[PDB]
């Protein structure tokens, strides 16, 4: 109604990535712990979401069948999502680490900080950046099974190339959605990039931005050993990178916000057949 947790199936291999590359080993249980940490965070951050923005989600033409606005979900519903999806956050990193737990508010506050990012300055496509950032680097942290022996080494097991990489990639496609909403987002004081400078120069920042994810994507490639069956996972996402980029300048920018949805089967797909 308000949270489908069936998408949390798209967010997941970003976790897992960030495991692996961390190359600490870590347990069956540990995995779905990690999860269990990603539909909860994705239940609060959405539910919250609908919460925050709703005052300027029911003035929007594009947003008056959204629940929540109509009805079908009340206040306390949403609210009760979001209490139970950081319950279920804190559960897991508990379950996991103590440095999970230590670093679980942090990681729940910037997820929940993302909605009110449009009030403050023109870059919440950088939040969201971080947001699934986020995920990538609680991966990591949990990957160790507490195998570490300080703060200092979690640090430095996280893959922070590709936490800056899949971070300026959802900059930059979330860059190009908030195109439709230029007109909108510039009425009430909302912010964004292709509202500070026009659609034209939005899909340039959205250029520099993709193009330094594509540039992480590879330089991973050099960094890490990553075999030669995800490096084909590294192709066949920087080429989808470049379509959805390819189909935005090209007018159609509806099939280019579809098509970054690939590339979470691609690497998904990359991880499976180790
Ligand atoms: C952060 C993850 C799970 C991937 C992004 C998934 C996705 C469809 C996000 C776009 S929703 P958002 O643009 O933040 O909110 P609205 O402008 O639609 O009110
Ligand atoms: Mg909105
Ligand atoms: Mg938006």
């Amino acid at each position: 109604r308000l949270v489908r947790i069936e998408h949390t199936i798209f967010s997941l291999p970003f976790a897992y990535v960030g495991a692996l590359l961390s190359r600490y080993p870590f347990t069956l249980a540990d995995a779905i712990l990690m999860a269990a940490a990603v539909v909860g965070l994705r239940m609060a951050g959405m539910a919250y979401n609908n919460i925050a923005d709703l005052d300027i989600d029911r003035l929007n033409p594009r947003t008056a069948k959204r629940p929540l606005v109509v009805g079908a979900v009340s206040l306390r519903e949403a609210w009760a999502l979001v209490a139970a999806g950081s319950a279920i956050y804190f559960a897991s990193a508990a379950l996991l680490n103590t440095y999970a737990l230590l670093l679980s508010p942090l990681v729940l506050a910037i997820a929940l900080t993302y909605p009110h990012a449009k009030r403050l300055h023109p870059l919440p496509h950088l939040h969201l950046g971080i947001v699934l950032g986020s995920v990538v680097f609680g991966g990591a942290v949990a990957a160790s099974g507490d195998e570490a022996s300080s703060l200092g080494e979690v640090l430095r097991s996280v893959p922070w190339l590709y936490v800056a990489a899949v971070s300026l990639w959802v900059a930059g496609f979330d860059t190009i959605y908030s195109i439709m909403d230029i007109d909108f987002d510039r009425s009430h004081g909302l912010g964004s990039i292709p509202a500070l400078l026009g659609p034209k120069g939005a899909l340039a920042a959205s250029l520099a931005m993709h193009a330094a994810a594509v540039a992480l994507f590879i330089a991973g490639v050099e960094a890490y050993g990553l075999g030669a069956i995800a490096t084909v996972s590294t192709a066949l996402t920087a080429l989808v990178i470049i379509l959805v980029q390819a189909m935005a300048w090209l007018g159609r920018v509806k099939e280019s916000f579809n098509l970054n949805l690939a590339v979470p089967i691609i690497i998904g797909a990359g991880i499976i057949v180790d």
